[PDB]
C-alpha cells in the first residue's frame, strides 16, 4: 500500500515567475475527507499554465505545482468519498460540480462555488493547507488540480470518472480547451444547423469551436487569426473561410459584415483581447446575432460597444468551460471521443515527458503547439 | 407571346382511380389575379400522388392532374403578382405562405390557410374554377400544384423563387419529402448534438430525417424498417444502426429501449401507421424523450398510448412540411444544396419522362424508387 502514507514523487515546481521549472522530489500527503489522490499519467499544458508561470496572474501563488489538463488513475480516496475509488480512471477538473450548492441546484449554470475558496488560494478545503511539500515546506496547489506531477490530490467534487478503456494520453485534453470550445457552440450559443459563424482566434479553443460548429451543422465557418498559417491547420477542424485582419485596413468587424452581407449568426472570441471581443460582437447580424466570449481578458481590461448594437438585436454572452458540468459531462465527452464523434487526437501536436517540461513551455511560447502532452513517468 | 393566351400542352390526366394515366393535350388558361403560370421542366412523384391515384384519398377529385414535386420557369403572372416574374426559376409548393393570415403572422407555425379552401377542392381562389380542360371540360387541380404537366397555374402565395443556376432536375425534390425530413429534425424536434434518434421508415422522408439528424450532430441514428435492404442504402444518409421489427418477437419499442438502455432522445415516424407511431412514442426515453409524427395516417385511424408515457416526460408532436415556411425557406434549402450542405441528388434513383409516367408509377408501386424524376419535354 501507498494508501494512508505520504508518497514521494516527481513534480514540476514553479518557484518564481519566469524561472525554469525545477523537477523536484516532492511529498504528496494522503487524502483527507472528501479528497482523491490521483496517479497522473499524462498532462497537457496550455497558456493558462504559462500565464500564471510568467507572473501575470493576480491569483498566482509561489511556490506552486501548475497543470490542470490531465488524466490518471485514482491511487486512493479519503473519508467519505464514494463516487470514485482506487483504480478508477479519472480526469481532474478545475471546475467542480458539487451538485448541492444553489448554483448546481439552479439548473441554469455549470458554475459551482463549493471549493473555489480553497482552490483559488492553492490549498484544500478540509484543513486549509496544501498536500504538497519539499523539505518540509508547503507548495501551493494550482486551480484545484496541480497536474504537473506524478501524483496530485484534488477535491472529489472535481473528479470526473471516465471510461476505463479510454487512452489517457489523449483524453487529458477533455479537462480544458476542447470542452470549452465544443460547449461554447452546443450549450452557450446552441448553434442551429445552417448558421453562419465567425471564430476569432484559431488555437485549440477556436479550433474546438470550429469542430463544435461543424458538428452542429453550421454553414459558413469563418476563422479570423493574425497568423495565416493557422488556416491550413484549421480546415480539418471545420473552418472553411479565413480572414487575417492584417490584410485589411478596415476594422475586422466591417470586413466580416461585408463578407456575409450583414454579419454572422454567431461569433466566438477565443483570444482574450477586449478589442477583438468588441469586433466579434459588432460582426454579428442585426436582429438576431449572438457573440460568445470564450477568451479570458487580463485584469482591469474592459469590453465596450455602443448600446445600439444590443438595442438592434445582438446578444452578448460568454462561456465558462463550455457550459459543461464537469463530473457529469466530461465522462460523456469521453464516450463521444471513444465513438469517434469528437476529435481529440488531432489537437496534440507534440508529446514530451514531464522531465522535458521546460522544453514544452518553450514550444508553447513560440506558438508551435496546439496541445503538447507530457508523459509523467520520465 | 404565350402570355394572356391559352396554352395547349402535354399533361398526365387521371380520369379514374387505378386506371392508367392518359397523356392528353390539355388547355391551360392564362393566370388571373394573384396567379402564376409555370413551365414545369421536371416533376418527381411520390406515394402522395399514388395514394390519390389509387382512389383512397377522401379529398381526391376526378378527373385531375396530379403531381406536387416540381421545378420550372415562370411563363407569366397574373394581375397584381410582384414576387416572381416571367423567367424566374421556381418551385411550386403544396404549402402556401401568404404572410398575411393569423397563422403566418403568429410566428409560431408554418401552416397558412390562405388558399386551402380552393386548393383542397381542385380549383383556384380567384374564380373558384380550374385552369385545366380537355375538349372544353374542366380538369381539377391537385394540392394547389398539378405538376404532371408541361404547364401549371398556381397561387402566387405557393411559389418559391429560387437560385436561377440550380439544376431543375434535382431541386424538384425540395417541394415535399426532403424538407419535411430535414425540418422534422431542425425545426420541429430541434435535435441537439449528441442526441440519440430512432427513425421508423426509411423511405425518402426517413432518409431526409437521417440526413437532418446527421447534420445536427446526432450520435446513434437507429433506422427501423420492415425491408432489410433499406439499411445498406440508408447508411449514406447517416443511419448507423438498424433493426427490422420482423427479426424480433418483442414489440419494436421494447427492442429499441433495450438497445439504448432506456430509449432514444428523439424518434420520428416516417410511415403513416398508427401502431408504429405509438411504438415510436414508447421507445423514447423517460423524462425527456420526444417523438415526432411525420407519417400521414389514413382517415379515421387513431394513435394511442397510456397517459403515463406523457406524464413521465415524453412529448408527442408532429410536423407539416418540416416546419418550413415554403416561400421564404425553400429558396434557403436550394442555397444549402448548391453549397453542398444538403443532399438532394442521392435520393433520385431513376429518371424517366412524363410520357413514361405510368411506368414511373409501376416503379413507385414495387418499392424500387426513392424518388423517380420525370422530364416533362418528352
Ligand atoms: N472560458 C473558458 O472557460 C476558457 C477560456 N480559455 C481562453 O481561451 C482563449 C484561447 O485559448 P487557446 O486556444 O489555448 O489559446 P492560443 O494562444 O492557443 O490561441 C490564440 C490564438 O489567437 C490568435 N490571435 C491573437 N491575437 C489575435 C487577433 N488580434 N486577432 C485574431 N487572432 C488573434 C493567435 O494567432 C492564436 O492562434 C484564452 O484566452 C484562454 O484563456 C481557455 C479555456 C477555457
Ligand atoms: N408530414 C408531412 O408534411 C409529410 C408527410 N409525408 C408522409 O411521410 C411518410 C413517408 O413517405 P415516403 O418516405 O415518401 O414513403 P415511402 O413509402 O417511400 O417509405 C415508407 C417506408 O416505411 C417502411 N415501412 C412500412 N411499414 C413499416 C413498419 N411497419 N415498420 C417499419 N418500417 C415500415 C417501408 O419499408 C418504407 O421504407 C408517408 O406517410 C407520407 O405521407 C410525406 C411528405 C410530407
Ligand atoms: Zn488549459
Ligand atoms: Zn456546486
Ligand atoms: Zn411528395
Ligand atoms: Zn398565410
Amino acid at each position: 500500500a501507498t494508501q494512508g502514507q505520504v508518497i514521494t514523487c516527481k513534480a514540476a515546481v514553479a518557484y518564481e515567475p519566469n524561472k525554469p521549472l525545477v523537477i523536484e522530489d516532492v511529498q504528496v500527503a494522503p487524502p483527507q475527507a472528501g479528497e482523491v489522490r490521483i496517479k497522473i499519467l499524462y498532462t497537457a499544458l496550455c497558456h493558462t499554465d504559462a500565464y500564471t508561470w510568467s507572473g501575470k496572474d493576480p491569483e498566482g501563488l509561489f511556490p506552486c505545482i501548475l497543470g490542470h489538463e490531465a488524466a490518471g488513475i485514482v491511487e486512493s480516496v479519503g473519508e467519505g468519498v464514494t463516487e470514485v475509488q482506487a483504480g478508477d480512471h479519472v480526469i481532474p477538473c478545475y471546475q467542480a460540480e458539487c451538485r448541492e450548492c444553489k448554483f448546481c441546484k439552479s439548473g441554469k449554470t455549470n458554475l459551482c462555488g463549493k471549493v473555489r475558496s480553497a482552490t483559488g488560494v492553492g490549498i484544500m478545503m478540509n484543513d486549509r493547507k496544501s498536500r504538497f511539500s519539499v523539505n518540509g515546506k508547503p507548495i501551493y496547489h494550482f486551480m484545484g488540480t496541480s497536474t504537473f506531477s506524478q501524483y496530485t490530490v484534488v477535491h472529489d467534487v472535481s473528479v470526473a470518472k471516465i471510461d476505463p478503456t479510454a487512452p489517457l494520453d489523449k483524453v487529458c485534453l477533455l479537462g480544458c480547451g476542447v470542452p470549452t470550445g465544443l460547449g461554447a457552440v452546443w450549450n452557450t450559443a446552441k448553434v442551429e444547423p445552417g448558421s453562419n459563424v465567425a471564430i476569432f482566434g484559431l488555437g485549440t479553443v477556436g479550433l474546438a469551436v470550429a469542430e463544435g460548429a461543424k458538428t452542429a451543422g453550421a454553414s459558413r465557418i469563418i476563422g479570423i487569426d493574425i497568423d495565416s498559417k493557422k488556416y491550413e491547420t484549421a480546415k480539418k477542424f471545420g473552418v472553411n473561410e479565413f480572414v487575417n485582419p492584417k490584410d485589411h485596413d478596415k476594422p475586422i468587424q466591417e470586413v466580416i459584415v461585408d463578407l456575409t452581407d450583414g454579419g454572422v449568426d454567431y461569433s466566438f472570441e477565443c483570444i482574450g483581447n477586449v478589442s477583438v471581443m468588441r469586433a466579434a460582437l459588432e460582426c454579428c447580424h442585426k436582429g438576431w446575432g449572438t457573440s460568445v466570449i470564450v477568451g479570458v481578458a487580463a485584469s482591469g481590461q474592459e469590453i465596450s460597444t455602443r448600446p445600439f448594437q444590443l438595442v438592434t438585436g445582438r446578444v452578448w454572452k460568454g462561456t465558462a468551460f463550455g457550459g459543461f458540468k464537469s463530473r457529469t459531462q466530461v465522462p460523456w465527452l469521453v464516450e463521444k471521443y471513444m465513438n469517434k464523434e469528437i476529435k481529440v487526437d488531432e489537437y496534440i501536436t507534440h508529446n514530451l515527458t514531464l522531465g522535458e517540461i521546460n522544453k514544452a513551455f518553450d514550444l508553447l511560447h513560440e506558438g508551435t503547439c496546439l496541445r503538447c502532452v507530457l508523459d509523467t513517468s520520465k
